[PDB]
């Protein structure tokens, strides 16, 4: 389904190609495969004049090799999906002078279910990752291993496997395959793939909160974001009303007739940096997703080619610092709120620590909960230190005297995305144990679904669904402490969310 | 010739105002003093229905007491100047409640040029802050001071000099004057105005680095760039080539035929993302000086007023944090050319830390001037750090446990401002030193005009006459090292940064 | 071999038995079963006087309950079976009151080679992860998994295997099992240990660094370092002229008859406080590893029990802060090193990157080694960032206001040490490759044994062993780039630090 | 009365000659004038044999020249008398060559009261800094500044005020008086000295909290701390043990019979390796202030000379680094006991936010306050960031590739010392109120002086003599919110501090 050469790529479509397996194929459109071959033409014609063929083929495939150096672990097999995937989004440009027959092998080793094996370490912004792909393409050496639909085999065999024969470089091609920021921004777009996800999720676990807190929705009138337009906080009020409406949890009174801590009143205006700032990136990647990041490009028009730098993949380097930074914000926000429900002095009436069981006088609730909470939110906040400016000025012979650390910056993000994951799974359960019990306080009974707005009652049933818990009039969700193992409910719900499932459809109006 | 009220408020009005003294005027717009008034007999009607009226001024004046606590250094008069301007820009909105006389009061001290005294620290993001500037306007007391044109004196005096009666607040006009973002915001602004001169400088001193480097214009090729058409990326390329044209420095290669430091090579890629976050960051903080922010709001036409949170300045608090992340970078890359500058083996042939009278065997150059930009470049780096994120949960009595630290983040960024203005004028003294040293290595005299673009000749003119050392084909720059005291040269040009002199004129074209 | 209860713990000593699976063994003095006899009794006839005994057993079982909500990845074996070394030895100081057959139960576990599953997160800094331990010595449920020799299994099994019976928690001995600073500690001991001989190799790698640059041994002369006493730089310097010692590499100097950089010229200074500081850290870790943490604690001689706070490991929260921050350092120093290598220009006569085999003209040597160990030198500086001071200050309901965030701090260094070992290895990659190619320089082959000072001498061949590359005259450790796959080489070194080889032993006197 | 060349100096010493104007004098020892002779013996004889003798003069002059290169703010007066006070101390030790005259040159100028204006700007750690002494020391130009007593002043024309005549520097001279730790590390010593000064400050303030609190001194017990024996938290424990002896505010609990928040039951946990940390710090600062820091050294005995790096101030740099981490950590900490203070549902009893007459519904108390603290304490543990980490391997033509920052390190250590003043004058006027209150709701007049222990009295009075409210059975610190203005209080109290004053005398034991 999603179609190389055409249209510009966006950050759903390299989701679903690297997290979903769909299908590739390259444009079959004349002019772009004529740019292709054109572009090849004028390496190959430049070889015939004016410093030699084979030399100039060595050169290249020698290149693979003094680049193996990769080191740590291995990176997800999603992200290396991902970069394949741009690489050969960027070729079809018809700008790098490599042969379509190297960017078909991309395509069928994508549908083919076969991945090259990729170090976190290598790269300061992506030869040494890229060369690990190339030799693994080429079936340069049993050295190079791939995971074929499941276990290790060297590259040579898979070639076998696929009926494909090894290829050997030209000249350029090492180069155009190697050159380019195709690795750090596939993972960059996965990473602000999941984080659009979580930052919704948590839009859905704040409207939970501000229901079991018995907070206003008057902090969303329109109005007053109308009076300060920043794009994000007026996004942020709205989609808080909607979040709302129809909820017999939260206080009426839109009608214009201070109790709401700032973690409530201020939500919009907190959000709306942290929701324009993921946009902002959103964008930036889009665009070096469809850029032509290998060197020298040529220029067919002209008869001519160019020496630059847009290998230097900075958006990315600077991009995921600040989205590490963003999301570190996010869950600071997110853990205040379940302060305040953890704690009867603030919590507007609820049982301390969301306890269930009043009745057996040694249950302690979300006690433990919290501090798991209190221990990864910190971590994520120290995530969201920078990195690109702690770039070294003396790499690779002073040759490379700037540099963008947008690899490294990349795996960082995909870090702290991964442990927000975990996070947002406990901010989850509190803003569902929250209600159930407010509920109960109000009508007497744990069923939430009779009182929850119709947009947050999708939401909990979800989770609801996924730890296996269904909902009661007569027992909320936690009820006794020897009864569940909540590790198995953070691990349940992470896992959902990572897999797009009812937890991440649930909030599908809110991305 | 800055009217308030009509349309919104730009950066550069800001500037105008705060920087350079220009007068303000309410405006005549009947409808918006209609609103202004509407507004105020809400409040009243209020008071005489649904607690009392006396009582309710006496809250608003204590306010302005308790609040008396700020610390540290006082705020730099331009700023104190920018959150006035602010202020009554918002109270224009016809929303706060606030007399029409009191928002005049703000402009009568502006184009009277009295500024109230306000202290550093004091707000989590403006509070205390504005009760300095709230107390000096209504001369409460003569504790409070402020600076009238020169000298201290209490408000009070002031009032009586301006032949102005003290005031009393009103109900609400403590709130309205008090509550809000104007002082982090307004010190924001002027941070983003000298940073985007600054921007535009450091530009011109990289187009004089690449001239004295004798580097090529071919990695500014329009091919390369919009086939990575990222909006910073594609102006900073596009820019540097108008920097660069006419140049006799440059090899032109513009036609198509790695020698250059990627610092020279991927400078676009590089400076893009700053470019497009110096630009963001701008956009947030125009709509930031436009924004009602005190609280609650008051909406006539519902007969209405509403408990919000446009108090918190989270914009400003992560926009302050970005800003000083970018000024770190730009320095840090400006660093890096003026290590290659200052070294023989990458210098391409410039004389050892760019010596001038190689016959005095004891001259050193710039060896000293380089140790100093190496020292002030870390420091950049080390204030890019964030603060946003450090905010404490524990806040007022844990009813701001969420906070922007947004007062903070500006007035650090004001401090890297301040740095990065000396920072870049040893930019341009090692860009002009370097491009006369290449001039002679070119045609054996020093007068650099005759071989620079025109574009980057009058900036290198302009730090010419503000230094005081004319261009000479008998003498560089610096020809021996007991002829001047560099320091000098450092304060002189960085004076005529921040007083926006011949130096900033010169670059008019890049902004 | 170790014993628990007579003599302090070391650092050494928790490592060999949470690495080498070295055997431990409770003391028979009777004097201390003595005491945690007592201190049981105390608790006993406690609850036989002045609240419950079976709700106050309930209380503690639901203990381990309730707290069964970490998440994350799973911590090292090894830091499992240092935690429960640990939390042993804490006991046995018999100011606990717990029964003697629980801590038997730790021993029993050790020795059998059982490790339970424990969570990288759940902790402020060990209530949640120690509960896990607790559950499984205990086979409190299914639920609770441990790794027997390897293969996963439940505990309940694993304590049928063992022919255990459960156990039931008695009152008090939930908190003495939960309660406490033992997995933290666990993790920063062996941290510690394992960064120690990352500093002496590192110690080794300068020392090849210094002879395959030709740098005089001038610099470490016991005149300068006496007249700048620092402990840390005095031995650093000392170790360096052992290192050096009978060097046919080195220009001997130490008569007193510039031209090598700081970082070589400076390195005793800037060694000295990162030695002196793992020193201090090591002795902060020795306390806290024999200290006793649980609360409250049982004073008999006073029949009476004290409710403190000993369970804040605020040591090991700081303490791995700074290891971090020292880690870094030292990366950054050995990166300088290799960019002196590398390069030409300052490699006082070396080839290009290293190259080995001149005559092909496609080899580029070490140059892809050296961008990755750019790539990963950042990234240790980067967590080098600190984590104590982003405490929570409003964890579990407010009550832990301050926390030391030693548990992450302590799994935030593991990530550093694991990290700089793969560093490292390629330090030593680039400096024994670095010395055959100055030997040729100097004798015309390239066995750099018959120049390499005694010292330098084991390290180098430890290396060339593990690798499995011989070395010869003929040939120096890398000729062609298509030979090996140098991935494979930094893979093999990090592996044999890790376990403690030859390249371990090799430097055994510099420790 | 202080002397310098027999015994070793300390910190207090060079805080007395530094801030206190104390009189210095040079050693008569024989011995010791013979040395510092000798080594310029050394020199000349090595003139008179093997360079030129007057070009040997000429370079020396010259390289005060091109250092003339400083920028930013001025050092303070006491920072720039200290760096004088160490330089000289290191040239007694006899190994730098240079003259007695020249060393005489800066006792005179201390006695006098003649201090060079020195940069904030130049060092990477003092060339720069230590040329501005230089050339005002020796009358090198009318350009460099000085200040004699209070005003400003030509370096010449202090010089013929004194009956002294201009210096021209021998050979090693220049060197002997520019390359050295003198500044960085004379900033340094005053930062650790106000450091211990606010830390045994602060740890009166946290006695204040606690008995204001109603907090028990069980926490403190022996038997507690003995068990986990670290010398800074056992330290902390008995000297709260002493600051609360014969309190009656606090519920006496030595005997044995966790409603107290960690803040308080932790504290000696928490502030043990901040205490530790400082002790380590300053130990190592005297190492520094007695080194010979010049370059080359000369060793008479042997005649010969070294060229060793005593110049780099790496335990100054990482030192400052850990200093600011350490403040940022007191300053949290301390926040977090004010939060406890100001809420009703935390304080046991106290009025909200410490407010003192009821009657008046207006007064909001010490709300304005807390916030100004909360708006301190971020910026703090922003400052806690680290730059030793940061430095720029590309440094002075790539010869510094290592440098320690040791010298903004230290001058950011003097802003977090600085702000922390401040700081703590907050913390101070919150516990002086908040123990009147308790006083008041346990005895009903609000004379603390009845109920506190002796240790805390003396504190509570200084603090309430210094901003000049006497303490009153009839009313508290703080009544009415119009009575005073807060920030005149925090700056006395701050000020104070900073001199050394009756608030300072008050903790002398502590200390």
């Amino acid at each position: 389904n999603v179609i190389i050469g055409n249209q510009k790529l966006t950050i759903n479509d390299v989701a679903r190609v690297a997290r979903n397996g769909t299908l590739v194929s390259l444009t079959n459109n004349t002019d772009i495969l004529q740019g292709i071959q054109a572009s090849c033409d004028y390496i190959n014609n430049a070889v015939e004049s004016g410093i030699s063929r084979e030399q100039a083929s060595e050169l290249q495939t020698n290149l693979v090799w003094f680049l193996k150096t990769g080191a740590g672990n291995k990176l997800p097999l999603a992200d290396v999906r991902a970069a394949m995937l741009l690489r050969a989004n960027s070729h079809m440009r018809g700008a790098s002078g490599i042969r379509l027959e190297l960017i078909k092998r991309m395509e069928i080793f994508l549908n083919a279910g076969v991945t090259p094996y990729v170090y976190e370490f290598g790269s300061i912004g992506d030869l040494v990752p890229l060369s690990y792909i190339t030799g693994s393409l080429i079936g340069l050496d049993p050295s190079f291993k791939v995971d074929f639909n499941g276990k290790e085999m060297d590259a040579p065999t898979a070639l076998r496997q696929l009926n494909l024969s090894p290829l050997t470089l030209l000249p350029k091609e090492g180069l155009a395959m190697m050159n380019g920021t195709s690795v750090m921004t596939g993972i960059a777009a996965n990473c602000v793939y999941d984080t659009q996800i979580l930052t919704a999720i948590a839009m859905g676990v704040h409207a939970l909160d501000i229901q079991a807190l018995n907070g206003t929705n008057q902090s969303f009138h329109p109005f007053i974001h109308n009076s300060k337009p920043h794009p994000g906080q007026l996004w942020a009020a709205d989609q808080m009303i909607s979040l709302l409406a129809n909820s017999q949890l939260v206080r009426d009174e839109l009608d214009g007739k201070i109790q709401d801590r700032y973690s409530l009143r201020c939500l919009p205006q907190y959000l709306g940096p942290i929701v324009d700032g993921i946009s902002q990136i959103a964008k930036q990647i889009e665009i070096e997703i469809n850029s032509v990041t290998d060197n020298p490009l040529i220029d067919v028009d002209n008869q001519a080619s160019y020496h630059g730098g847009n290998f230097l993949g900075q958006y990315v380097g600077m991009g995921m610092d600040h989205l590490r930074y963003y999301i570190g914000l996010l869950a600071k926000h997110l853990d205040v709120q379940i302060a305040l429900l953890a704690s009867p002095e603030f919590s507007n009436g609820l049982p301390p620590s969301l306890l269930g069981n009043r009745e057996r006088k040694v249950n302690m609730g979300l006690k433990g909960l919290q501090i798991c909470g209190n221990s990864i939110m910190p971590l994520l906040t120290f995530y969201g230190n920078s990195i690109a400016d702690r770039f070294p000025t003396h790499a690779e012979q002073f040759n490379q005297n700037i540099n963008s650390q947008g690899y490294t910056s990349a795996t960082l993000a995909r870090r702290s995305v991964d442990i927000f994951q975990n996070y947002v799974a406990i901010a989850l359960m509190f803003g569902v144990q929250a209600v159930d019990l407010r509920t109960y306080k109000k009508t007497g009974h744990y069923d939430a679904r009779a009182c929850l707005s119709p947009a947050t009652e999708r939401l909990y049933s979800a989770v609801r669904h996924v730890v296996g818990q269904k909902p009661t009039s007569d027992r909320p969700y936690i009820w006794n402490d020897n009864e569940q193992g909540l590790d198995e409910h953070i691990a349940r719900i992470s896992a959902d969310i990572a897999a797009g499932g009812v937890i991440v459809q649930a909030v599908q109006d809110i991305l």
